[PDB]
């Protein structure tokens, strides 16, 4: 009996969030006697991401765990991998129209919906919102935006005046905040859907001395996010369970190759945390 060899491809190797996924994935792998190879782009890059997927598939590994990041490029690659009878578990971002066997990650539509609810609650239903999103093509970003929009649609005192892409860098989130605040000086609320968006926004808001008049809600728990939350510049952030999705993704791949029944979608929890919830 040879050990199962699984590949987990993170969006970015050196990233606090994915290192938490790696920890959970390696904990489950060790617990099951599974060889887990954790490889991806050192810096997020779609083309090296796809290239590492197709390489792992050509190695006849027993299963591949990955984001279904974009419909256009990742659904074909997931299906291509599935056509070699290698099962794919999606993690963090689903591709529900692909032939991936199972998904483990946040309900991204509903993370954004809870963010809309939290913004409406905290602003007492009155806000002029700008949205910073990592990209318009990444499936989880799209869902987080759409969920927020649906949540606030009937909030008569809320209107969304801008949506801008950060390309998941802190510097470009700041850039877009400079552009938005210049163009829409009535903006008193920012919603960021990737891990550095609120952080980039927070810097610009503080530069213009607008923190006391600006509500900021972002995603995840990076150190600068916790700092701005303790300081008051960021009012809230949506917290995921990267360790748990790493752990559950590996355990579910093992169930799949063992022939057991597994659900198609497993959603790890999501929570809107504010300053009062710190420490985590």
């Amino acid at each position: 009996k040879e050990a199962y060899h699984f590949v987990l491809v993170p969006e970015e190797l050196d990233n606090d969030y994915w290192r938490l996924v790696e920890k959970g994935a390696k904990a489950a792998a060790k617990e099951l006697g599974v060889d887990l190879e954790y490889i991806g782009p050192r810096q997020a890059n779609i083309d090296e991401h796809l290239r590492i997927l197709k390489k792992a598939a050509a190695a006849k590994v027993d299963g591949i765990i990955t984001q279904g990041l974009t419909e256009a490029e990742f659904v074909p690659v997931i299906n291509e991998i599935t056509d070699k009878n290698i099962p794919v578990v999606t993690i963090d971002t689903d591709a529900p129209t692909s032939r991936r066997v199972a998904y483990v990650g946040t309900d991204n539509y509903y993370a954004g919906f809870l963010a809309g609810r939290a913004l409406a609650e905290d602003t007492k239903g009155k806000a002029t919102v700008a949205i910073i999103t990592g990209s318009l093509t990444a499936a989880h970003q799209q869902l987080r935006v759409r969920g927020f929009e649906d949540a606030v649609r009937q909030e008569k005192g809320i209107r969304i005046v801008a949506i801008e892409e950060s390309h998941i860098t802190r510097v470009q989130a700041a850039e877009k905040a400079y552009t938005i605040l210049k163009k829409h000086p009535d903006v008193n609320a920012f919603y960021g859907t990737s891990a550095l968006d609120a952080i980039g926004v927070a810097k610009v808001v503080e530069q213009f001395h607008r923190e006391q008049k600006t509500y900021i809600i972002g995603f995840d728990t990076l150190p600068e996010t916790i700092r701005y939350l303790q300081k008051g510049t960021i009012a809230a952030t949506v917290v995921q369970e990267p360790y748990e999705m790493g752990y559950k993704a590996v355990k579910m791949m093992a169930e799949i190759v063992a022939g057991k029944d597994v659900p198609v979608v497993t959603n790890t929890e999501t929570k809107v945390i504010r300053k009062k919830d710190l420490p985590l």
